């Protein structure tokens, strides 16, 4: 049988990151899964880094829909006769308790039970459900909030950017931009105040005043002082 | 012999989507599985999507009404009749233990035992549980809490539109309009501030602010200046 | 053989109303079905509720391909062979005149007859036509004409809001707001003069002089007034 | 065998007229018929008076199921049956082509073949949709359109009063209320104009020229009038 | 023998839509089908998209053509001649009643009888008038009419706009560029004073007041003003 090259593997997750779960990664995973066995279909699934809520998601469709498949279609009792093997269980379709011969064995058996198309209907069921009810989080939607410590906010940016999927020319230019452009404005403003090209530790430490006693009576001065 | 069709199954998915769990449900479900072995009844009641709180009351329901079910009609000693038949017990009713075939049986011995009849009462008596308590969630019951963060309640707002029936464009344009109508109004007078036509970062980064030592001062002061 | 499921069928049918006949259904389309019998997309076809010009347009396609497909193969000579049976016709590969044994038949038979990809070939141009040029409709596209009379406009909205797919009180919430948001300069007028909380009576009982000699003497003379 | 009874059609036909399918009807249809051949369930149908698009949407939805079951169940293969009698069809569940004898021996039949069940399935459907899509025609609802001339006016009023059901002197009490009640703002103000107590002839030549050269030229003059 | 190739059909396709059945479409129809079999035209004719009317009187051309045929050649007595094969008929040179083995045969015979070319002779003559009588309609002939609302003008614009041959990209431009062109001079002026850059929306708000009471009374006052 026929395998899931490394090339097709390359595409798929390239698609996966570049799309971010976007509805075009429904087409392309059907046309680099036609023929595909169960465990195939599995090995190409968990090669997808990153977007652990989509993978979760996922991975309940499919729990949802094994068990759909357990209660509709039952199970035979006896000893099993030549010249036939075990019917599929929900999760040999799925894949997770089914070797690659007996998945091989159903495909080619006359008549052939789908345990592939199967299998791919419920990751694109899944996948559906994906791209109707997932948004993919960015370096670009991490914003602080108005009350949130100023070094959180950073711990956080750090965090996102350390999960994102660029080069590391490109990190560095958000982190010089988008720090300053996206915070609360009296973070901002205190940044903004202070001359450009600071270090992080210092633009730290000038906004680790931030929400304290001292930095609202002062703010509530100048309130004071600039309306009357 | 008698199965349920997809026809009536899809009518009944869009009655529940259309009546949010309303009373007239009751009689429409009633009128839908008439005569309906319990396997048929799971697949109509499996299929609803949405509503996972009002769901999990009813399956509560299935489980203490099988478990009721099970303490007043006791089992056999464990010996089987000559006749090859055995008593139904709780879980069985609902499905999750017998298959079709037995259910079949029951329903055409003689005597017949109407599992069918017997999980539709329980059914009914869920969904009057559901719609005497559960009220469903709403796009329009989104509102800005008072002291909420405008990302958060940004975030609220799409998690229940995206998950709401409705079409594109519809949604847009609720997109458009509820979410600056529904605002605190310390957001909503900083939206307003701004023209028609901001896009949505630039609402966020407007009401990044509100909460804000900064903004409190500021609202502190001018309610000041104008009282006196 | 392995029929269609409720759980894809009634995906199908919320892709085909969440998204109104845009592009993202032609994959899903390819996706959900394979390997289904003709019957099998007769059925993931029909339970489509609405776009009844949409079905329309599928239909007349797939009677333009079966004539097609008629033209180009003819009837083999010899109406008895009792080594296979019949060749598929137009109709029959639509499914109309064939039954599900004969379809299961063709698709098994050594060498196969592909009659469920010939048809889902069929469906698959009707779908791209019916993208191409089918226009769906929404209760957002439903606007009062210059000329039309208030009491023909709330019909049609109705008609139209009826229709729709959505929630009663988002529905309520569309009767409250569209109706005298889309509405002609004297109707939106009229109705603004009245005071807001106005019944829909109230609405139509004040809006059923535009267009009679009374009121389009007043308005003249108001404009000579105010131009002299 | 126990078939239907005058008690219960009346009361069918009352609740039908009385609240004019609203979802009430839906369960008392499967509350006065219930093990009802389909006959008796064609009888409960025909006796509806009025409310003809209802019942138009109501059998075009009985044939659409009839046919989707005629297409998903096939005819059997030999027309010779000394065993049992044959196969149901849809057109012969809807009771268009069955007679009460074969209904009955179908209905009690071992195992049974549930017609009258699946018939007041395929009722049920389109007794929804006609909750959903119709809505009855009322005496309340007719109003005089801002161009229509007083006489068609005057014959839509009474023929929908025709076919209204009500008392001989709450249909006098309609008419000489909803009439002045119901008309254009020139009709009205020539109408209150006319003393009250002016026979219907009177009041049709009194609106005989709305419309015309001369009222117009009048109502325009007045106009000017009154702004100059 | 030699059948049609798919590089020469889709050259006359795009021909055909190039061209839209120029004169240059004879010459060129002429020399991409020589001996082609009646069922080649027949496709060649099929595959033909747009211009329906045009199709049509070239379907009606065949028709009459093929009468002729019928009445100036009759059908030779003699149910069954084993020495030859049957005469061809009117219907039977268009394809619509003959195989392509009985053409085949027919066209390669001692006396041949030449029936491929007298099908393209009769296509000929349809063609012919086509390009005498019919004029395609174009984007650029919509034209919005004096006393036609704005909403039908865009429906109209929109519905021929989507049957047109262009890309995207151009077709976005020339909706851009085209509704303001060819519009009413009130909906035009209309359109001049509203901003340039107005959304689609935004336009037909603004012109759906165009033939009412207040826009005529309005425009009226400005004359009697700027006249006086
Ligand atoms: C008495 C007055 C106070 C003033 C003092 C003298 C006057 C002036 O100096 O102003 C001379 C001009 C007139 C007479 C006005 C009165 C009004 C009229 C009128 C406004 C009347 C309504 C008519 O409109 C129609 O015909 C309606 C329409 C839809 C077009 C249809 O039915 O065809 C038109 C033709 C538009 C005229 C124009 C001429 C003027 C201005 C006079």
């Amino acid at each position: 049988h026929q395998a899931i090259s490394p090339r097709t593997l390359n595409a798929w997750v390239k698609v996966v990151e570049e799309k971010a779960f976007s509805p075009e990664v429904i087409p392309m995973f059907s046309a680099l899964s036609e023929g595909a066995t169960p465990q195939d279909l599995n090995t190409m699934l968990n090669t997808v880094g990153g977007h652990q809520a989509a993978m979760q998601m996922l991975k309940e469709t499919i729990n949802e829909e094994a068990a759909e498949w357990d209660r509709l279609h039952p199970v035979h009792a006896g000893p099993i006769a030549p010249g036939q093997m075990r019917e599929p269980r929900g999760s040999d379709i799925a894949g997770t308790t089914s070797t690659l011969q007996e998945q091989i064995g159903w495909m080619t058996h006359n008549p052939p039970i789908p345990v592939g198309e199967i299998y791919k209907r419920w990751i694109i069921l899944g996948l559906n459900k994906i791209v109707r009810m997932y948004s993919p989080t960015s370096i670009l939607d991490i914003r602080q909030g108005p009350k949130e410590p100023f070094r959180d906010y950073v711990d956080r940016f750090y965090k996102t950017l350390r999960a994102e999927q660029a080069s590391q020319e490109v990190k560095n230019w958000m982190t010089e931009t988008l720090l300053v452009q996206n915070a609360n404005p009296d973070c901002k403003t205190i940044l903004k105040a202070l001359g450009p090209g600071a270090t992080l530790e210092e633009m730290m430490t000038a906004c680790q005043g931030v929400g304290g006693p001292g930095h609202k009576a002062r703010v509530i001065a100048e309130a004071m002082s600039q309306v009357t």
